[PDB]
């Protein structure tokens, strides 16, 4: 055997259940199963990726701003107890491109914006009942320059696994 | 080749560290807080840490707005900053001491990106800062601003490609 890829193999198995889970909750319930073309969870390696992205017709958030829509928080609220059913952290990442990129050198730009984007769904998540001290991180991304797609909008949500989580708090 | 090009960067990356403390000592106001100062070479890149102390707190409490000095630590740095290709992650490490409407999380974020933009401001470039971290809280230790210059391989470990 061994006991460094035993817990290690536990867990794949455990992070392979959330998704299973994840796209129950989904698929079953019909409040977010119009919204799956803004889910995509899939496996990377610090853990559990989960992105809700943007659709040139529905924005998750109000055009500039970090409120969300109706539906969106429906998407954080509907999946927070089921992040709760089992103990790993969280690291809550946003990435934005709503405003111009020279807004950057300014006041409130995509900066701003995507840190109190990514702030908003956790406030979201805690408030359909993820438990206390979940989330690790937040993470917020302004969008790159572009000479002269909006997956460029979206949250991730980043179940990690041991290592990333120790990786990330060394 | 690998490493060839990773000996680069890392010779780089040194230089960074030694002109950096160049004007730390240079610079008497740097100089004055060094102690609030913190540059090592980590895995990832080049780590600067700007701590707290217990008169000296780099924000207002309880506010992202920098003090004086603060403002003056980052516009000073950023110049050099500047000068390599290598960019940036930016973190901000908030102290427990509220919870439902403000929090630590929005705190730590905010700090970020008001680091972020006091750097922005002192000449740093657009498009410099990959990211700003909120990490919140897992004294005055814990109240720091950690930026990341980053090399090639920690980069790209974000970009995720």
């Amino acid at each position: 055997p061994n006991i460094d890829e035993l817990k290690k193999r536990m867990e794949q198995s455990r992070l392979n259940k959330l998704r299973g889970d994840l796209d129950q909750l989904i698929e079953s319930d019909p409040k977010l199963r119009a919204l799956r073309p803004h889910l995509k969870i899939d496996l990377v390696q610090e853990g559990l990726r989960i992105q809700i992205i943007d659709s040139q017709n529905r924005p998750m958030f109000k055009t500039g701003s970090a409120e969300v829509e109706p539906y969106m928080r429906d998407i954080l609220r509907a999946i927070a107890p089921v992040l709760n059913g089992i103990p790993n952290r969280i690291s809550l990442a946003g990435h934005t491109d709503d405003f111009p990129y020279a807004n950057g050198e300014k006041g409130y730009s995509n900066w701003e914006l995507s840190a109190d984007r990514a702030n908003a769904s956790r406030r979201e998540l805690v408030a359909g009942g993820l438990d206390n001290g979940k989330v690790l991180r937040v993470v917020g991304m302004a969008a790159t320059m572009r000479l002269s797609d909006a997956i460029n909008r979206r949250i991730s949500l980043l179940v990690l696994n041991k290592q990333a989580e120790q990786a990330i708090l060394h």
